[PDB]
């Protein structure tokens, strides 16, 4: 684990370079294709891409787990829904599996502690039938937390192994924008209420409660903001260190991660914190609905290239992006150059 | 014409009612896939679409002319740069070529009045050589504004009959960013300076001259806001006209449009003005880098989908939104239901 945080690549600058040149010579006025130009550049610098914005095979990963501070009342959505909806991944009927099959990609449900029977189909890694209460007591163990994420980044790195050059990443966890809220008021130091959300439609009245809980859960646990896995292993949860795991895994194999939306904004200030060397790796996709969206976002210094108003998660925001990915690659290797035209600008 | 326009359809409020019903009991939280949601409905009101968001064939429109403005000064590119440019089309090495393949959509070259000899392979609606230089008279005559509106608009439902289903649309003309704007301050009522532009690239040293020119074309042809023919032959163009003609096309066959940038949004506010019942037609793609942007948006009560600071024009905005469109339809038609998983919420 100290190693594979060593052993992160720095971006590539002399490939950006020869990309910004290209692109600046397309049959177009420079600069005129604007974020598209800058994601070509972004792709061109990641080491596992070989010098230029490249888009092979393509995976989502979902990483599935309950929370104990379900028990809180801070969500609507029944307990057994992230077996259920664990199990429909498989089927290829939930709206993850819908994007994604549209953007040409592969989803791999990761089963991370989901608090019921094994789901035959799914990829085991289970810490747990579910995680502590953050109301009460921390999440988890530090050895559980660090053990997973080093067993999430191998099995993303491996997948790049198999020809998968772009991943995408999202959740499955009722009651997950609980721990999603704490952990951003814990690294971006903001007020529980202007990070806490209404979730899967929680009702307004049942917010205040939800806001305590977040306090409280932080009051408890102190978490250390400038520790990642401290915050993770604390407020967190085993869906949230695997998201985490999954940005680790990609930018040690110098391959590029699409977020999602407010969960995976979460987990994405827990990687900054734990290797800053991962910030170049990740991809925004969409603008989530989240209250705490904006916050956790500018933290980050990122602007989705979506404005959806999504606030599903399980890495639909993510496929939907995908295309994008894509598109600046064609644009990149495809287009005429004005030379070629005979066209000269000032 | 006035046939064409009386006979705009409504959209479907009893298909729109059924595709609600039908997103609500989808595998998600109630309004989870916002927007996502929002043009679903929106698709399913389209009469052209048989009661439910569908998306067979694209199509996009490239409207190309020159202007006689640019000889004000207004433009650093080249006249001729629109010839060789539409040339390009047909070769497929511009940026909306490669996007429109990417995006599964061909593109239909449309020659309305570029000041060049006619370019085999393009369709020829040619006006006139480039159109009068607004600066110190109208750009055309009424007659000919509605006879190309007339002649566009046939020739856009003529391929709805060919299995097109989505349109979008887009331009080419060198100095086109002026009369956009023109068309823009005078139907919002906007002082030419908050929505004069850059460009392609023009110097800021040179905008001062941009304005002033605006300013002259208004001033001199006294366009009336209320009348949208009157505003587009006045200090329009061809090509403004031309996209104005697709949207009233796709409008009255009832079939969606896709806009692109400024350029588009200029003419999509003449066409508003000229039939109200073209609204609910249309599709905002992405968020133009161009200053009048946010302005003529406001008055057309769209939020685009893209950020991509994009303002390259062409329809490139247009052609990277429609796996938005396609996207939404594969979620009302692939995702699950909760009574099948029997999940229930409150
Ligand atoms: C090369 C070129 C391509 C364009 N496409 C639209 N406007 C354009 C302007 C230039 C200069
Ligand atoms: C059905 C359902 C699907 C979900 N996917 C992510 N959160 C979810 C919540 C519910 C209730």
């Amino acid at each position: 684990l100290h190693a594979l945080l060593r052993d992160i690549p720095a971006p590539d600058a002399e490939a950006m370079a020869r990309t910004q040149q290209h692109i600046d010579g397309l049959l177009k006025p420079p600069g005129s294709l604007g974020r598209l130009e800058t994601l070509a550049v972004q792709l061109a610098g990641m080491p596992g891409l070989n010098g230029t914005p490249q888009v092979g095979e393509k995976a989502v990963l979902v990483m599935c787990a309950d929370h104990g501070v379900w028990d809180e009342g801070v969500a609507v959505s029944p307990k057994i829904v992230t077996a259920i909806q664990a199990a429909n991944m498989t089927r290829g009927t939930t709206g993850v599996c819908v994007l994604a099959a549209q953007a040409g990609a592969k989803v791999h449900v990761i089963d991370v502690g989901i608090d019921a029977e094994p789901i035959p189909g799914v990829v085991n890694m289970r810490v747990a039938r579910g995680c502590g209460n953050i109301a009460v007591g921390p999440a988890m163990s530090r050895l559980q937390a660090e053990a997973l994420l080093l067993e999430v980044s191998r099995y993303a790195c491996d997948l790049a192994q198999r020809g998968v050059t772009l991943f995408g990443v999202g959740e499955l966890g009722m009651a997950n924008t609980t721990p999603a809220a704490a952990m951003v008021s814990v690294f971006t130091g903001s007020d529980a209420k202007e990070v806490v959300g209404i979730g899967a439609n929680l009702p307004p009245s049942r917010i205040d409660n939800k806001v305590d809980v977040v306090r409280r859960a932080i009051a408890i646990n102190q978490p250390n903001p400038r520790d990642g896995i401290d915050v993770l292993s604390k407020v967190g949860g085993f869906d949230l260190v695997g998201m985490t795991g999954v940005m680790l895994g990609a930018a040690r194999c110098g391959l590029p991660v699409l977020l999602d939306g407010f969960l995976s904004y979460s987990a994405a200030l827990a990687a900054c914190q734990i290797a800053p060397a991962v910030r170049p790796y990740l991809i925004p996709s969409h603008f989530s609905a989240e209250k705490g969206a904006r916050i956790a976002l500018a933290h980050l210094s990122m602007e989705p290239y979506l404005h959806m108003a999504m606030r599903l998660g399980e890495g639909s925001g993510a496929a939907l992006a995908m295309p994008i990915v894509e598109a600046a690659c064609a644009m990149f290797h495809n287009m005429g150059e004005l030379a070629a035209s005979n066209i000269v600008l000032p």
